[PDB]
């Protein structure tokens, strides 16, 4: 309903470098090789000439992603992937820990987050003193998304301006996390749904999780062209709305499916 052409251009073109995460062509890659995406899995940003800055794969649970420039658009974007094993990932996914740095705590995913954290934030460091007039976007798909989202939250307590998009992320923290995540002014975040997607609705919200808001739903369903008009806007914070509100159920193919075949390229 509330959505302009261009933003759903962006949200695309996010979700083409959260896809071009599962090349294993763009993981463990020389730095300055340009992004390529097997069977065109990312010809937005493969045309948009970004460059690698640096590639990494296994650090840490499975870290695996890109660091890279887009000049073109003028961003630095750190896209990190989900599971190669996604079916086997989704099962053995609800434990929290004690994440009051933040903080209010958090769920596996900080642990690997925290693991690669100094590393990731020096390259990202040098890469935002390179260019200080390009925008700091984190992205992912699935439990990449989640890698991202936290991602961003231990990096805004520095000077850091941060853009998130997420695609299919799953829950990582309480409610007062997804509070925290939902009023936050070092940059807008963007958190993609889509259809019966049981990623978004693990681990269960009666185990203590929830997910932060505006949450970007698209109404279309599965290996179908997606329009603006599909999609809408949820505002409420761990809404029963759109995802959360589709009934339980197991459409992987549904999480298969953001704006495109998000993960087939690996």
């Amino acid at each position: 309903r509330d959505v302009s052409q261009d933003l759903f251009d962006q949200l695309n073109l996010f979700e083409q470098y959260s896809a071009a995460a599962y090349c294993s062509a763009n993981n463990e890659a020389s730095a300055g090789t340009a992004i390529s995406c097997s069977a065109g899995n990312c010809p937005l940003v493969q045309q948009a000439g970004a460059t690698i800055l640096y590639s990494f794969n296994n650090i840490g649970g499975d870290v695996t992603g890109f660091l890279a420039l887009d000049s073109t658009n003028q961003l630095i974007v750190l896209s990190f992937r989900g599971s190669e094993t996604l079916e086997n990932w989704i099962a053995d996914l609800a434990d929290l820990v004690d994440a009051s740095a933040i903080c209010c705590e958090a769920h596996g995913f900080l642990s690997s987050w925290n693991s690669v954290a100094s590393t990731l934030t020096s390259k990202i460091s040098s890469a935002v003193n390179e260019h200080p007039s390009y925008k700091l976007v984190f992205t992912g798909h699935s439990l990449g998304a989640a890698l991202a989202t936290l991602g961003a939250v231990s990096l805004r307590e520095s000077g850091y301006n941060i853009d998130l998009y997420n695609y299919g992320c799953p829950r990582v923290g309480n409610t007062a996390l997804a509070d925290f995540i939902t009023t936050q002014s070092g940059g807008t975040n963007y958190r993609v749904t889509h259809s019966d997607d049981p990623v978004p609705k693990l681990p269960p919200r009666s185990f203590g999780y929830s997910q932060p808001s505006p949450e970007y739903w698209i109404t279309s369903g599965n290996n179908v062209t997606v329009q603006p008009s599909d999609i809408e806007v949820i505002e409420g914070v761990d809404s029963t709305a759109g995802n959360d509100g589709t009934p339980a159920g197991l459409d992987i193919d549904a999480h298969r499916w953001y704006f495109g075949p998000i993960s087939a390229c690996s």
